């Protein structure tokens, strides 16, 4: 029924002068929580929606179903739009890039062995003595199938899977320190539930005994994990549409140095561990590689259709629902091990983890002050953890003062980063 | 092929000595967009989810699909999550309250007319000259069809329809006032565009030439629209799961003057504009009417099944997915128009609106610190409204400091409430 539903509606549409495009998505999901220790949360789910999108003269018109009936009732639905108020649809006959994004190892465990992952890294969290509780241990994993069709002659399909192992540990202190760490992975194989477990309770540890510091100006090795939530601030200012609309403090600086001439930031199609790779958008363009920022020199925004035949230049596959967005964006690493940096920066302060974003980081001005974890290191050597510090200044600005670059690069949902070397930052 | 698929999983529950229970969603909703005027967003969507619970020994097993296919694989499905981590289904046989619900008009309408709708909002809301823009202006209406069935008998249905129109102005001022109004109704005929888009730039030109005033307590009239979204934090409180995980400050006060003997708060299970109003909660067990605070007393919290039989009490009607929760949540009206109420207060603040209740209300402690818009009076009559005013207090100090009550009684979506008289409250 799905090539029924699809013939009948491309029947319609040339019947009636108008091009027609349908986008489908198919998703099957796991996943479970335990709280302290307990299962008390899952969710085993299918899901499936039809996005149907007429065009008439550059105007759209669309309607969404979760039901693969009544085509014509559909179709004569999402012609009635059109009317509710330039566009365009992609054709077919491109080259997409061939990515191994689907493996179907995940699909394969049964509900207990997932069950033993979860508890598994609740087990390796909980083993320390200065562990008091462990509030959170999660696991998802999930298959998503992806098709985008049109009448002119676009033809594209896609199914990507992948899981995650997440664990939070809490440690006994004057004021109790959390720790968290999570592994993203393409197979079950990739997850060491051990590790991870283990991670998050080393991470609440090493703040036991921490200390604030004065509120100054300090050099700042933020790792890879703080880097890769607040690298998501510069997701919206790359966007072309956002440019367009005065709403990117990026405007008018496309070849100028915006960063760092240490700092290259890459949109990748493609990750073994970034678990939105996918070969196109969803506009069916094929997903590019390329530098956002070369040496900290501006050499393009990311485009969606309208972007790029407003601006006359090529599609970036940038257009995805919701937004313009990278596939994965990578902070290229240099060669310095964390270690390295922390004798680089030989005093200073570390910040492992940002808390806040959505409160507290302003992709229009750039602006951001957020709540923050780390440790004050002396003589190269990290010295002690450092207690309720707020950190604030301008992304663009800490982009212009990485002076070096780790190698040390971790993978989330849409960024991957390494730790890196920022030589000063407001820290209260 | 519901009625098929439910004849088959009800089979295979025999054949295996389980019970199950399916749940039935099914929705279609249109919403629209004005971003000044233009018309750049809408969404038409159908969408449909079936849960599958099977039950045996206690434990629950669950799977959810948007797709009716295959009921003996949904059922092994369910049926091998058993194992994730008591429990029982409502049984049959009991009466539900009968209620008008569904309507049928709002689906009448044609596309047009949605847009014609919103825009006669806009045109009014644009036509004082003190209005510099209608930053936005958003329509919805939605029909929910729900079914809960399981093999002890229980076999429920209802239908529901509604709508919403929400205006936004801002009018012109050394810094812009901004002011708006929505009304929630159960058919077309029920909403006044014209009204709501005046209302909004009422609402905006009152503030024009606002004032500071010194930080301190006054006696506070709250109005109708600041209660109704204040009241949201009252919810989680009565939640007898909250009570028992101590994440509310009610735990031990039934029987307690908890607020003003003149404050009697209601759940109930219709309103003609509650368009949350239902006769079964989503485990199928009829909504039922009761007082939660009766002159000021607390007389019982909301339960779910369980909560119910772990505190022996009969079940309420209030288990919803997502938390126990009121249907419409009632503050009862006492004999004051609003005007009667400035007239009381003499001298003191109103408040029209509060801000940020997701980040500044606790519904643990009861505290509460928010960003409001109002105006001073004096001799009983408004004077002008009051810049940049934040209020703070606990909401269960605040229940006990209500002294009148309106009689000026509007609808939200969880709440109904009118127009209060607050001894005294804090105000920056």
């Amino acid at each position: 029924t799905f090539e029924e539903f699809k013939d009948r509606l491309f029947a319609l549409a040339k019947k009636n002068g108008v091009e027609v495009q349908i986008s489908f998505l198919e998703t099957r999901e796991f996943s479970l929580r335990l709280a302290n220790g307990d299962l008390d949360q899952y969710t085993d789910a299918g899901k499936f929606n039809v996005e149907i999108k007429v065009l008439k003269d550059g105007k759209t018109g669309t309607f969404r179903t979760q039901v693969l009936e009544n085509p014509e009732k559909c179709f004569e639905e999402a012609l009635s739009n059109l009317q509710v108020k330039k566009e365009y649809f992609f054709e077919g006959g491109k080259e997409y890039r061939e990515m191994e994004t689907y493996v179907g190892r995940f699909e394969k465990l049964s509900v207990k062995e997932k069950m033993d992952m979860a508890k598994k890294a609740h087990e390796s969290a909980a083993k320390d003595e200065r562990v008091v509780m462990v509030p959170t241990v999660m696991y998802k994993d999930m298959v998503i199938k992806k098709i985008i069709t049109n009448t002119l002659g676009l033809d594209v399909e896609s199914q990507m899977d992948g899981g995650f192992l997440f664990a939070m540990a809490i440690a006994r202190d004057a004021n109790p320190r959390s720790g968290s760490w999570y592994e993203l992975a393409r197979t079950p194989e990739d997850l060491n539930p051990e590790e991870i477990g283990k991670r998050a309770a080393e991470e609440a540890i090493s703040l036991i005994g921490s200390k604030t510091i004065p509120s100054g100006k300090y050099p700042v090795l933020m790792r890879n994990t703080a880097l890769l939530d607040l690298m998501e601030m510069f997701i919206p200012m790359i966007s072309a549409e956002n440019v367009q609309k005065n709403l990117s403090p990026l405007k008018g600086k496309l070849g100028e140095q915006v960063g760092n001439p240490a700092v290259s930031i890459k949109d990748l199609p493609y990750h073994p561990k970034g678990l939105s790779s996918t070969p196109f958008d969803d506009e069916g363009v094929p997903t590019t590689e390329k530098f956002v920022l070369e040496n900290g020199v501006l050499k393009t925004f990311l485009h969606n259709l309208k972007t790029a035949r407003k601006e006359g230049v090529e599609p970036t596959g940038n257009g995805f629902v919701g937004g313009i967005r990278p596939v994965n964006l990578m902070l290229m690493p240099g060669e310095k091990s964390f270690e390295e940096l922390l004798k680089e920066m030989d005093r200073g302060v570390v910040i492992t983890e940002v808390e806040g974003m959505h409160a507290g980081a302003n992709s229009i001005s750039g602006e951001f002050s957020l709540f923050a974890k780390g440790y004050w290191v002396e003589n190269g050597e990290i010295a002690h953890g450092v207690e309720d510090i707020t950190i604030s200044g301008n992304f663009l600005d800490l982009l212009r003062k990485i002076v070096l670059v780790g190698n040390d690069v971790k993978v989330s949902q849409h960024t991957i980063a390494p730790s890196v070397l920022v030589e000063v930052l407001d820290v209260a």
